[PDB]
């Protein structure tokens, strides 16, 4: 064994989070690290306390996905000062250095979602008009902040589309259900609802159903690729799911961990991570790998490369030498 790695996961409340524990644990194990997971259960002060605890344990590395991206900056600094490598998973922290960061191309995921919304709202006469209800996730999470930026950039170019945006605080599907019910009663002309993770869409479907809607009446889209999302595609409720590449983000951390722990430089460039072109840059917050997401529709929903089909790579993750 090469040592222990602590993963500070923000919650265990959807398939991405629990999937990330499983993938990081398995992949790191393939490259000779034992992973231990601590769950913040959506409490910032818990995760901050967990950081102190783990710093005291002096592990080979810490993997953090911050509950709140502004709140954790001091903890990151403390860990690194104690000589412990810190890796950011999924939730990008740009305001202080980390030793590695592994994220989806989130602005690009918002762009893809934007392109599909536009396509979905384009009318017979070539114009783009309608009303979109957008349901971001928690404001403390750069994943949704950056998807929102990309999405809005696309949609704003077509001012005949009105957009209503209401975040689901703490990523709660229950909030999303309330939002969809209240907003649809006030705006019967909502044509499309874009939610930033598929577990939110599950609540949206129930809210639509309770208002008498059937699959396809209101177009629906979400943006993380979770299994419940792909199942809503198959059932006709969801028009599009723009996945983030969970397995690849996890695999990349395992692939580069020897370099992180060895304090060896991580060279900028294009890498293959589980078949995806993954881009490493040197940023002010340290080495960063950005891995692309993809749009999933009924036409390609069964592609085993998409993590919501729960067919992880068969072959050995290997350390980057
Ligand atoms: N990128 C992840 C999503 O996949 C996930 O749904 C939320 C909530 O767990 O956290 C992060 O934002």
């Amino acid at each position: 064994t090469k040592g222990m790695v602590y993963y500070l996961v923000p919650t265990l409340l959807d398939e991405f989070q629990t999937g990330s524990v499983n993938a990081l644990s398995m992949f790191l194990g393939q490259v000779g690290y034992e992973m231990k997971t601590l769950n913040a259960d959506n409490k910032t002060d818990a995760q901050q306390s967990q950081m102190n605890d783990v710093i005291a344990l002096k592990p080979a590395a810490i993997i953090l996905a911050a509950v709140d991206f502004n709140a954790l900056k001091p903890s990151i600094e403390a860990a690194r000062a104690a000589g412990i490598p810190v890796v950011e998973f999924d939730r990008q922290i740009t305001s202080t250095p980390s030793d590695f960061t592994s994220v989806a191309g989130t602005v690009e995921i918002g762009h893809i979602a934007g392109d599909h919304a536009i396509s979905l709202l384009k009318g017979k006469n070539g114009d783009v008009k309608g009303k979109i209800l957008q349901v971001p996730g928690d404001p403390g999470d750069p994943y949704t902040l950056d998807i929102q930026k990309g999405f809005e950039e696309k949609i704003k170019a077509f001012p005949g589309v009105k957009i209503i945006s209401v975040p689901a605080v703490q990523w709660e599907a229950s909030a999303a259900g309330t939002i969809v019910s209240d907003q649809m009663l006030a705006n019967p002309d909502i044509d499309l609802i874009f939610l930033h993770a598929a577990h939110l869409s599950v609540a949206a479907v129930a809210s639509l159903e309770a208002a008498g809607k059937k699959p396809g009446d209101v177009m629906l889209m979400s943006s993380n690729g979770a299994p419940v999302g792909l199942d809503l595609i198959r059932k006709g409720w969801l028009n599009v799911e723009v996945e983030q590449p969970l397995y690849a983000q996890a695999a990349a951390i395992a692939m580069f961990m020897d370099k992180v722990v060895g304090k060896k430089p991580i060279k900028a460039g294009d890498y293959d991570v589980l078949g995806l072109k993954s881009v490493v840059t040197m940023e002010t917050w340290g080495p960063n790998i950005k891995i692309p997401g993809s749009a999933i529709t009924k036409e390609n929903v069964d592609n085993p490369s998409f993590w919501g089909n729960l067919k992880p790579p068969t072959a050995a993750i290997k350390s980057v030498e």
